[PDB]
DNA sequence: GTCACTTCACAT
DNA sequence: CATGTGAAGTGA
């Protein structure tokens, strides 16, 4: 069931976003992590049901929160990886796992860019 | 040859 | 349980 969970998600998502997320990372900035993540972020804050189901959103305009299990699902990237990226591209974990949720920030990460 | 992730298989 | 390691891929 941890797979079909993927289905409903990717599926109920606009083909463009998906497409985005599917492309391997190149030197192109809107192809590496941050962007890809961030597009979802702001996409979601636009369609609440999904913001709930996936569990990825802005707490403040500087900090945000997610259920890794789930974002790493949408992004087709394993959980392990997803964490590995978060610290590797320097994101700050500022509140240990609180029942699935975590909140984060990154100096360049915010509002819209 | 380099990036920028990815994943594993175990460690902490 | 949640997270991180180092080495070893893979295709931009």
């Amino acid at each position: 069931d941890s797979n079909d969970l993927e289905a409903s998600f990717t599926s109920r998502l606009p083909p463009e976003i998906v497409a985005a997320l599917k492309r391997k990372s190149s030197r192109d900035p809107n192809s590496r992590f941050p962007r890809k993540l961030h597009m979802l972020l702001t996409y979601l804050a636009s369609n609440p049901q999904l913001e709930e189901e996936i569990g990825l959103s802005w707490i403040s305009d500087t900090e945000f929160k997610m259920k890794k299990k789930n974002v790493a699902l949408v992004m087709g990237i394993k959980l392990n990886t997803l964490n590995v990226n978060l610290r590797d591209l320097a994101f700050e974990q500022l509140q240990h796992d609180k029942g699935g949720w975590t909140q984060w920030k990154r100096s360049g990460f915010t509002r819209n860019s």
